């Protein structure tokens, strides 16, 4: 399988380099023969030899138009007819794509920014990724002294950290007792050993928390400090540290350095991001966390330096851990995207439709649009919400949640939304986008929503194999890649108004919007008129509806009734679903709510949770379970009237003192946002 590409230069002509994994053993292949390129639009085609002679300067270089050749592409749903202008080198591009656009005769210059090793990629069809190859992983931390008014890496680097299959182990040049700590002379003994570790056991994946802005590039000074050759990749290299955007990124050829924070600062949406939280979000397991206060003490004569090698143990172990939780979802994504893991870890959600619709743009000989430029990037301000109803406040009995599958894709393909059939004229249907007024063609499948329907048929596709898979393995390989589809197809709409997109569509994305609270708010009366339902509560794609009046079985039977109705009055693929049933439910205000399921299942959208007291969400649980189980509100007032009155007699564990504190500022707010709808306001108790 392919794990990366990249290119070198080889007497001023790029080498792309393919690195791979095939049947256990690495290898690297390479293409001296993939020649950069750019499209220009000319407005004659007797123009085009005045283009040739166009002419830039790289060094003492003088960078020419090698050879040009006159393709037939679409863009925009209309067929064009572009120059293919082939370069010596990427580097090329930058250097004359100005000159060339400044022509008279030039309308206008095409795909000219995508990175070469990108370019390969898609143009050869190459899919990274892909196949059954078992990835040898290893993860990795360091623990540093650290004084308050020193430079970056002044201070040298404690201990060193791994974990892999085999286990996790400390090397450090202290006189550590314990088992998993190798013990070296000095720090220089220290970093040889860990490069050493690396290189005899060759793992295809390097995996950090943190490692793109921290650990390589302490790593690195100390190195360079100690006369260390810092080599880690399989060609002899140094990590390559490479700038994104205000931070930093860094590769280690021939392997995948997979840094978790990026991936985890997308996946989950936490208040800190210390690999302490992340860990105990992700297996719901502490950690705890030794400050670098602590470790320099330590260090400088200290007795606790087995505790401080066990929370760099822990660093390692719990890295590998997170590593293997997040890398086959990573694998599956950029096999999806078609793009490196590598570079689809540290990738926007904007930036993997961009990498997605490139590929299938050049599959489909679709002409790719440029990026904003600087003035139409100010000018793109977005202007996005969906329908949201006021809850009916108060206590309600057997409610069923009904909601769209994929609304936001329903749309885009139903009524064929894209900027390529946006207002174009000459067609013969349309469909008319609801308050905003947008027009899109019907007569051709739009690019976009072409694509959005082949990847909601491959995702079936895909459910349909995971189901007939025997082996665990890939089934769950097979789970990630039809989430991974629907994810991408959901992100789709958010695309539209992404400022930096390509295929930009601020009108297509306000039609998306439009048409879902034209289906939201039309379904909503339906249910209304036509079968005397309640709708309590509704948010975008979905509404909780019951009978005042009727039993559990009686409102599911008319739910279902429902359900046959609308579905036949719903135009494409647009589809309302069975979501779920639950026993009681209520509703406070917009996005706070509880509901409780037959099983006895509680899901809250306002909890109230490690800053808070445990007697404060203790008497917060007990309050929901006495409203969502027993239906009795008398109780859960009852309650929070025994739990005040405990804590002021000074019956209560302070932590599990100013007992008004607790009664003012703890226990009461977090019961107050609960029972609030009710009109028990705090004085009511």
């Amino acid at each position: 399988m392919i794990l990366d590409t990249d290119y070198i230069t080889e007497d001023g002509k790029p080498v792309i380099r393919i690195f791979k994994k095939e049947n256990g053993e690495f290898k690297i292949d390479y293409d001296r023969n993939f020649e950069p390129y750019i499209y220009a639009l000319l407005k004659d085609d007797s123009a085009i030899e005045d283009v040739k002679k166009i002419t830039a300067e790289r060094h003492g270089t003088t960078v020419r138009v090698v050879r040009a050749e006159k393709v037939k592409k679409k863009f925009l749903g209309r067929p064009i007819e572009v120059w293919k202008l082939y370069f010596t080198h990427p580097q090329d591009q930058p250097a004359i794509r100005d000159k060339i656009k400044e022509h008279p005769a030039v309308v206008d210059i095409y795909e000219y920014d995508i990175p070469f090793a990108k370019r390969y990629l898609i143009d050869k069809g190459l899919i990274p990724m892909e196949g059954d190859e078992e990835l040898k992983m290893l993860a990795f931390a360091i623990a540093t002294l650290y004084h308050e008014g020193e430079e970056f890496a002044e201070g040298p680097i404690l201990m060193i950290s791994y974990a892999d299959e085999e286990g996790a182990r400390v090397i450090t040049w202290k006189n550590i007792d314990l088992p998993y700590v190798d013990v070296v002379s000095t720090e220089k003994e220290m970093i040889k050993r860990f490069l050493k570790v690396v290189k005899e056991k060759d793992p295809d994946v390097l995996i950090t928390y943190n490692g793109d802005n921290f650990d390589f590039a302490y790593l690195k000074k100390r190195s360079e400090k100690l006369g260390v050759k810092f080599i880690l990749g399989r060609e002899g290299s140094e990590p390559k540290i490479q700038r994104m955007g205000d931070r930093f990124a860094v590769e280690v050829k021939g392997r995948i350095h997979f840094d978790l924070y990026p991936v985890i600062r997308r996946t989950i949406n936490l208040p800190t991001y210390t690999l302490e939280a992340v860990y105990e979000a992700i297996f719901g397991q502490p950690k705890e966390k030794v400050y670098a206060e602590e470790i320099a003490q330590a260090w400088e004569t200290g007795e606790g330096l087995e505790r401080v090698a066990r929370y760099s143990m822990e660093d390692a172990k719990v890295t590998y851990e997170l590593g293997k939780e997040f890398f086959p979802m990573e694998a599956q994504l950029s096999r999806l995207v078609g793009q490196s893991l590598w570079d689809v870890s540290r990738s926007s959600t904007g930036n993997l439709v961009e990498w997605f619709l490139l590929r299938k743009a050049y599959e489909r000989n679709e002409l790719a649009p440029n990026k904003p430029d600087e003035r139409e990037l100010a000018r793109r301000r977005e202007s996005a919400g969906g329908y949201v109803k006021e809850p009916e406040r108060g206590l309600w009995e057997n409610i069923v949640y009904l909601d769209f599958r994929s609304l936001y894709p329903s749309i885009i393909i139903t009524h064929n939304v894209s900027p390529d059939t946006l207002n174009r004229e000459g067609c013969e249907e349309y469909d008319v986008a609801p308050q905003v007024g947008h027009k899109f063609c019907k007569d051709f499948p739009g690019f976009i929503p072409s694509l959005l329907g082949d990847l909601l048929e491959e995702r079936q596709k895909v459910k349909k194999k995971m189901k007939a898979t025997i082996d665990p393995i890939e089934k769950k390989l097979l789970d990630y890649r039809q989430r991974l589809i629907k994810i991408l197809a959901n992100s789709f709409y958010g695309y539209y108004g992404y400022a930096k997109a390509r295929w930009y569509c601020k009108e297509c994305a306000e039609s998306v919007t439009a048409w879902g609270r034209q289906y939201l708010e039309t379904t909503i009366r339906e249910i209304e008129e036509k079968f005397g339902f309640k709708v309590l509560y509704a948010d975008t794609d979905g509404f909780f509806a019951t009978i005042p009046g009727a039993d559990a079985e009686t409102v599911k039977k008319k739910a279902k009734e429902f359900l046959d109705y609308i579905n036949a009055k719903l135009p494409g693929l647009l589809e309302l679903e069975y979501e779920g049933f639950y026993k009681r439910g209520f509703f406070v205000t917009k996005k706070k709510y509880a509901v409780i399921d037959e099983e006895d299942k509680i899901t809250t959208r306002g909890l109230e949770i490690r800053d808070w007291s445990e007697i404060a969400k203790e008497t917060q649980a007990r309050v929901l379970e006495a409203i969502l189980k027993h239906g009795d509100v008398e109780e859960a007032v009852r309650i929070v009237k025994e739990v005040t009155e405990k804590l002021s007699k000074y019956e209560v564990p302070p932590e599990k003192y100013d007992a008004e504190y607790y009664i003012e500022n703890q226990v009461l707010p977090a019961v107050e946002r609960i029972l609030r709808a009710f009109g028990y306001r705090k004085e009511d108790l």
